[PDB]
């Protein structure tokens, strides 16, 4: 296999956050050399699997799952489905939380605090290194 990791990116669907999602995916592909699994690029698979089965399938395919938050469509669904796995010892630190850009989230997602945290772009190097560890 290639030393190439796959990252599932879960993000709030608010229009005002869209530019941040694009910037983050560009950062993942180019700066972090990651294959990206993105709702916006898998409309047909989501339609045919339904949102729940799609999230569950992609979580299993992914090496890392990133919750992308500012400072919600699939976001609350992914949180609900994945949160019990956040501290799982089988997949150590599979779930990562990244803060970038601005937007007003409605919900509460307190269990995200049990995951590794990254504030971009200050933590870009630490985040990149975390992804790279996964090619080991």
């Amino acid at each position: 296999l290639l030393p190439l990791i796959k990252v599932l990116v879960v993000y709030p669907s608010e229009i005002c956050f869209h530019h941040t999602v694009c910037r983050f995916t560009d950062f993942l592909q180019n700066y972090c050399r990651s294959e990206v699994i993105l709702e916006a690029w898998q409309a047909a698979a989501i339609a045919e699997m339904g949102p729940v089965q799609w999230l569950t399938t992609q979580k299993q395919a992914a090496d890392k799952v990133v919750f992308l938050l500012p400072s919600q469509d699939l976001f609350p669904l992914a949180f609900n489905l994945f949160c019990s796995d956040f501290s799982s010892q089988t997949h150590l630190h599979k779930y990562l939380v990244v803060y970038l850009g601005g937007a007003d989230l409605k919900g509460d997602y307190n269990a995200l605090s049990v995951c590794p945290q990254y504030h971009l772009m200050k933590d870009a190097t630490a985040f990149h290194t975390e992804l790279l560890k996964a090619t080991q």
